[PDB]
């Protein structure tokens, strides 16, 4: 393989990102159980996207599966 | 059709292929405290750790039930 | 058309599998048949979950059917 | 490795660069949150193309994964 051009078409096909309330529905947790996680650490992996807090899909995976 | 990462989010934000110990046991026709033993004496079906929260897959679960190794 | 989705959504709101017991009396066989045909290798297929036997219904009819 | 005829064959297949719209949509952010961000020094690097706003894919991911 993947070159900068194959990224670039891939995300301007779609986004990889949930936000926490979805993030927390996928995952099977409560979205206050979720948002505490990222306090105390624990939980998957976040990006800070200024703001707003988002979550890549894949990261998500990972930790659920320990990866 | 090989799904990526686009795909893979866009299903996560329809719904979830995760169940607690309580449904899982439902599930497969087992008692919730069964289903926990077996985490301990090993056995039952692959489970994820969500934080201290157990969840399993669906089809992990029916992976264990088929007897796929 | 299901996803993993649909199957935990599915699986959350009951289940598929049988008792030995539950099985015989809908195949009209004694308990005790039942597990005699599994014992000696015939019967319907069925699962392992953990030490207790379980029948998918599905795979009960479809042995029930010879198809 | 790439010499710069390797360069110039891939920029004939491709681009790396999205709009706002696009890479708002991608980062899973509004077209306006995007824009706003260009005035506050937190959100990504972009490119200015004369007179558009254009970012490459691999600098809008440096800035999600925290570089
Ligand atoms: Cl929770
Ligand atoms: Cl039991
Ligand atoms: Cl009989
Ligand atoms: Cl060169």
């Amino acid at each position: 393989m993947d070159d900068e051009n194959d990224r670039a078409a891939r995300a301007k096909k779609g986004s990889p990102f949930l936000n926490t309330a979805q993030a927390a529905f996928y995952i099977g947790l409560s979205q206050r159980t979720l948002e505490k996680m990222r306090l105390t650490g624990g939980g998957p992996k976040y990006r800070k996207h200024g703001r707003y807090v988002r979550y890549h899909i894949d990261e998500l995976d990972d930790w659920s599966k320990g990866r």
